[PDB]
DNA sequence: AACACTCGTCGCCCAGAGTTCACCTTGGAGCCAGGGACGGTTCATTTGGGGTGCCGGAAACGGACGCGTACAGGCCGTATAATGGGAGCTGTCACGGATGCA
């Protein structure tokens, strides 16, 4: 079923799979980066600002 | 069936058709001689006329020259939330060989 090592083997070589067409591709790359929210987009934005501030000041 | 009359045909004889043969004239046909005026030529004028190169300049005219306007195309931004495609239709066969699995 779900645990000893019954279906993540197979989600393992599922992953592992060639999909010749670009873009089923392209959708399965994109699709191992997790969805964010207003919290996560906020502080990823605080940190975007102080990178760019500080290749302000060094420049 | 018996009986007593008038008409082509030819020759011949004399005069001219018109034709030839053969005689005198006279208007020549042209041949040349002489004299214009004449039209073709040439050369004097004769100033009536064509002519002109350039310009003061007046006006058109061709274009430059500077400065406005005009859409065409390009860049740019829109703050509720909006977080993984439809669709494709696929009856071949031969068959050599690589090829992903055996």
């Amino acid at each position: 079923e779900d645990e000893s090592e019954a279906l993540r083997q197979a989600r393992k070589d599922a992953e592992l799979t060639a999909s010749a067409d670009s873009v089923r591709a392209y959708l399965k790359q994109i699709g191992k980066v997790a969805l964010l929210n207003a919290e996560e987009e906020v502080e990823l934005a605080k940190r975007i600002e102080a990178g760019l501030y500080a290749t302000q000041l060094m420049t």
